[PDB]
């Protein structure tokens, strides 16, 4: 098709590079094309693209694309961290973004307009530079772009080619390979290693390109000089491939397409999205289809229904760039909140998308694990009992009563099997006796009960309910104390580690969280028997624990309400200048205040307060992070877009509306808490 042309005159010297991390989890936006063709996702950070995922949503194969800027004399800054930032997406339903960076010293001005191409695996990144104070000509703009091929940063393979008299930067690893390119060429290019010869280096020594390296293997950065002379706005495309040939020719044939046609198609395509989801007689919002793209942008587009937590690595800039994960996985939990939302959106298609999914890993493995990688292999094998629920409960509600035999039966069969103990609450730390998890439990049976109702299986049906109302009878003796240290003493605990919530009992609590008697720790997740419809949310027991949890974890921001996951908990940053690297302080969650939100709707009271906290926390990007500062209310370095709390926005948003839990199973709610 075309004619590519390799060459290797000059190779870096002094490998293999210094080690590397992956990106900043604070995202400014995150998007992908609206469809199943493009199979590329990206995430901005610091002003800047960050990571970059091909050809499956748990696939990231970028770190960074920057630019850095310099008179040639003097300075060297770098937009990620030498200007301030300025995000908007081109339209309140399309995830196509605009930053404008502004040097903090004034001196230059970069406007970059990023989204995909709706066709091909590449990403779209148009700049202009400005020059705020004396001439254009006084200044060099360098790019530097980071790969991470398949996960890793470590034994990248860089090196140039000319693809029909186009030079584009090439970088491989596997199967993986990138091509980057640029509409009007580049000035000059060079493939160093991470902090001994990258462009970076190269800078910060001669203030100039000094190093032209067409070659280098493991930490390395593939370093390039815009003409400014030549353009001073121009178009820079990273295209994606399992060969040279692939992504080469697929960067020459987005470069070769309209700009502003590929822009507006791919604008078009989430906006048409948008208009097919529910507007609550106009009332839907910004943040509503913000969050609902998101969502949407979450799917891997391989293996659908396989929703991700956050297309994020949480404190990520502070961990080596190895094989991780990240929040990039598949949670049973976070995914039937994300379904919850696209249900109270209108997008039922997306949620039984989700629940086919969850069939297909149960399938798989017999059950739920913890969670999984698109693929359905499991990355953590904790027992989360919720986590078995949950799909059954999402088989309910969408009346799938189809996936009895594959997924209700079996996962409601391994439930009884262990039940009501779990191996560990929704936090993931911790086995006992928990409300939130006994709540799931006892929702769950009874969905599994009135599912093999409809499939006939009335013995089934008769075994669940029963177990499901003799665990509902349970809740009170197992996790209600009477004997607490807390205020009156008497609360719903975070977890009962033996069947005596009023017995002294250590438990441990994690990320060097210390250990406390099981009396001492509260936890808000207790309002999961409300939400669920397992109790009345007026029940003077559940008032009660509210009274506890408010007195020891609630804390008033500048931005509205949060609270803490249970006192104690250390799974944040262990300072403000200081990541999380196992054990620090838990933050607050605005998912808990969107969750307060709903319990509020259940007592037949306003939740717009709290609709209006979580529209606070979010981001300039309309993102909404796992965590935010108590003394400031504003994002930490953890996981955003935490998907999850996107999902509870949706629903609290919705809720408050009608007036009422739309994502409370009626016939749980009728038969423990009507
Ligand atoms: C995402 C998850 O992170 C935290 O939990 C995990 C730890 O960070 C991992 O290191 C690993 O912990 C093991 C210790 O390293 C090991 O020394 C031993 O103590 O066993 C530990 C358990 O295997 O695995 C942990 C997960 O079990 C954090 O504590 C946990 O709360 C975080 N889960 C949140 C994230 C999502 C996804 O959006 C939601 O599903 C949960 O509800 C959140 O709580």
């Amino acid at each position: 098709s075309i004619k590519i042309d390799r060459f290797n005159n000059i190779s870096a010297v002094n490998g293999p590079g210094e080690e590397d991390t992956w990106a900043s989890a604070q995202k400014q936006g995150v998007g992908t094309a609206n469809n199943y063709v493009s199979k590329v996702w990206f995430t901005l950070a610091n002003g800047a693209i960050s990571e970059v995922y091909y050809p499956t949503i748990d696939t990231a194969d970028v770190k960074e694309i920057k630019f850095i800027v310099t008179d040639g004399k003097s300075f060297v800054p770098d937009e990620t961290k030498d200007a301030i930032s300025k995000v908007e997406k081109f339209t309140d339903k399309s995830l196509g973004y605009k930053l404008v960076n502004t040097d903090k010293k004034g001196r230059y001005r970069i406007t970059k307009d990023i989204f995909t191409d709706v066709k091909r695996n590449s990403l779209i990144m148009k700049a202009k530079f400005e020059a705020l104070e004396g001439s254009i000509h006084d200044y060099k703009l360098y790019l530097a772009y980071d790969p991470h091929i398949k996960n890793q940063g470590s034994y990248n393979e860089g090196y140039v080619i000319k693809a029909n008299n186009n030079e584009m930067l090439m970088a491989k690893r596997d199967n993986v390979y990138t091509a980057l390119s640029s509409n009007i060429g580049w000035k000059g290019y060079s493939i160093g290693y991470y902090k001994v010869n990258d462009i970076m280096t190269d800078l910060d020594e001669n203030k100039q390109m000094t190093k032209h390296y067409d070659s280098a293997r493991g930490n390395i950065i593939e370093g390039a000089e815009i003409d400014l002379t030549k353009n001073s706005e121009f178009e820079i495309v990273l295209s994606f491939g399992q060969s040279d040939s692939e992504a080469a020719k697929t960067a020459l044939e987005t470069l070769g397409e309209d700009y502003n046609n590929l822009k507006n198609n791919y604008i078009d395509e989430w906006t048409k999205y948008c208009n097919t989801l529910n507007n609550f007689n106009g009332k839907a919002n910004s943040l509503y289809y913000n969050s609902m793209m998101i969502l949407k942008a979450s799917e891997d587009k391989t293996n659908k229904g396989a929703y991700i937590a956050s297309l994020s690595i949480p404190w990520g800039d502070g961990q080596r760039d190895d094989n991780t994960g990240g929040y990039h996985l598949v949670w049973s939990r976070d995914l039937y909140h994300v379904a919850n939302a696209f249900i109270a959106a209108g997008d039922v298609d997306s949620a039984n998308r989700s629940l086919d999914y969850l069939a297909k890993v149960v399938k798989d493995n017999g059950m739920i694990p913890q969670n999984t990688w698109i693929s359905g292999k499991p990355y953590w094998t904790g027992i989360q009992l919720d986590e078995q629920a949950d799909p059954i409960i999402l088989s309910y509600r969408l009346k799938r009563y189809d996936l009895y035999d594959s997924l209700v039966k079996p996962l409601a069969d391994f439930i009884i099997k262990i039940g009501p103990k779990t191996g560990q609450e929704r936090w993931e730390e911790i086995g006992g006796y928990s409300p939130a998890t006994m709540a799931a439990e006892v929702a769950g049976l009874t969905c599994a009960a009135y599912i093999a109702e409809q499939n006939k299986d009335y013995e089934s049906a008769q075994k669940y309910q029963e177990k499901a109302d003799n665990w509902q009878k349970l809740i009170d003796n197992l996790t209600y104390t009477e004997n607490g240290p807390l205020g009156n003493g008497q609360y719903y605990i975070r977890i009962a580690g033996l069947s005596d919530p009023d017995a002294d009992f250590m438990i441990n609590i994690a990320n060097g969280g210390g250990v406390y008697d099981q009396k001492e720790i509260v936890d808000p997740s207790f309002l999961e028997l409300v939400r669920l419809g397992v109790k009345s949310a007026d029940d003077p027991k559940i008032l009660n624990t509210l009274k506890v949890v408010d007195s020891t974890i609630k804390v008033d921001t500048p931005k509205g309400p949060s609270w803490y996951r249970y006192n104690h908990d250390g799974y944040g940053e262990p300072s403000k200048t200081e990541l999380y690297h196992g054990a620090g302080k838990g933050r607050l969650w605005p998912l808990l205040t969107g969750e307060r939100g709903m319990y509020e709707i259940a007592a037949g009271k306003d939740a717009t307060p709290y609709v209006k906290a979580m529209e606070k926390f979010a981001n300039e990007g309309g993102i909404i992070s796992e965590q935010v500062w108590e003394d400031t209310g504003l994002p930490t370095d953890s996981a955003s877009p935490l998907n999850w709390a996107h999902a509870e926005y949706v629903i609290l948003f919705a809720s408050n509306i009608e007036h009422k839990v739309l994502d409370m199973p009626d016939i749980v709610y009728k038969r423990y808490v009507a």
